[PDB]
């Protein structure tokens, strides 16, 4: 129903995202634990007998996974492979010991992962637990275990509450199978600080939105953009060009930026930016380097940073400076001004944000 205040469900949809955490975290989070036997009496020697986990979707969705897996293999310590669900229905793949099925998705009636799913079945997955956010269908039903991510239901096309929380109840799961493993439980408290920091995180990305209607100008005539991310942020560089490619039709391709000189740089002139995101120091000397290599074709680095990074802007490198926070959460929190980015070009452009052209809710249909 009713937008509210709001141009365009996605617009509602993006500043709906501080509220729809906290729906994600109602009684999951008690005690400063996380509290995931709202899943059966059963559940837990199943989640602690896991040595391997598959997640499977497409999209979006595959984003939100993508971020997850370095998680897991970092913080839970547990091997995690990502794919995309058509790649994975199509393929005699070489299923790994207790391997875990999570399917990722906002419908549960993505034909390709609904599919990746029944596959499973007959391959010998251990168990299948569908993160998911639309009660009971297809993906739901048909999977040992959900975990309804409850953000209310998203109208606009491309998906931006549901990315989040997807990455949420991610963050919960590497936090429930972290101790269930023996880990020294320093780890499960860091993810739920940060996960009760979160909200109130992204409420202040929010405000410095108007920076960003700012920065959307130098992209509002652009066909092409090239978006940069190293280990967790990466796949945030995924979402962030598949935001452009999405409500604005630009040509954004996004890119390990360990990769930039591998290719791509052949690529940069002042029809094609670079957005690095996230960066450490390190990393921004090698960046801005490299686009040094091509400031006379007049390429631009854009950086959004930690303004606690101490990052000074030159004439081609120009840092957007985004309040500090939590390194274990930082993936969810930067996702927010690629989104509001993608945004405000749309509305610049004048673009059907809220049904892009040829795009489609959920791909439900063969
Ligand atoms: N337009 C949507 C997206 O916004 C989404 O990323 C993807 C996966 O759909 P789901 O999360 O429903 O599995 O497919 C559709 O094309």
């Amino acid at each position: 129903g009713d937008k509210g205040i709001y141009r365009h469900y996605m617009q509602k949809e993006i500043y709906e995202q501080p509220n729809a955490i906290k729906n994600t975290l109602t009684g999951r989070i008690s005690h400063g634990q996380v509290d995931l036997s709202e899943l059966g009496p059963n559940a837990d020697e199943l989640l602690s007998k896991v040595e391997h986990i598959q997640i499977l979707a497409c999209g979006t969705s595959y984003n939100s996974g993508m971020v997850s897996r370095y998680w897991f293999e970092s913080l839970a310590g547990i091997p995690c492979d990502v794919e995309i669900a058509s790649e994975f229905r199509y393929r005699k793949s070489a299923v790994r010991r207790n391997s875990l099925m999570i399917t990722l998705s906002q419908s549960g009636e993505t034909a390709d992962t609904l599919a990746g799913l029944r596959l499973s079945k007959e391959l010998g997955y251990l168990g299948s637990l569908a993160i998911c956010n639309v009660p009971g269908s297809s993906l739901v039903r048909e999977s040992d275990l959900a975990l309804m991510t409850n953000a209310g239901t998203e109208i606009g096309v491309a998906s931006t509450k549901a990315f989040t929380t997807q990455l949420t109840v991610l963050l919960m799961l590497v936090a429930k199978l972290s101790r269930l493993k023996g880990l020294d439980a320093s780890i499960e408290h860091d993810i739920v600080h940060g996960l009760q920091a979160l909200p109130s995180r992204i409420e202040q990305m929010l405000s410095q939105d108007k920076r960003i209607e700012a920065l959307a100008e130098d992209f509002s005539d652009k066909h092409h953009a090239l978006f940069l991310g190293r280990g967790d942020q990466y796949p945030i560089a995924l979402e962030g060009a598949l935001k452009l490619k999405e409500i604005s039709y630009i040509h954004a391709e996004a890119y390990a930026a360990g990769e930039l000189k591998h290719g791509p740089l052949a690529l940069i002139d002042a029809d094609m930016p670079v957005i690095v995101v996230a960066p450490n120091n390190e990393l921004l000397e090698k960046l801005k380097s490299n686009i040094e290599e091509v400031r006379a074709r007049g390429g631009q680095l854009y950086v959004f940073a930690d303004q606690d990074a101490g990052f000074v802007s030159s004439d081609n490198m120009h840092i957007i400076e985004m309040p500090h926070v939590e390194e274990v959460i930082a993936p969810i929190f930067y996702t927010v001004p690629l989104q509001l980015l993608a945004y405000h070009v749309a509305l610049i452009k004048g673009t059907d944000v809220d049904q892009p052209r040829n795009l489609a809710k959920s791909v439900t249909v063969e």
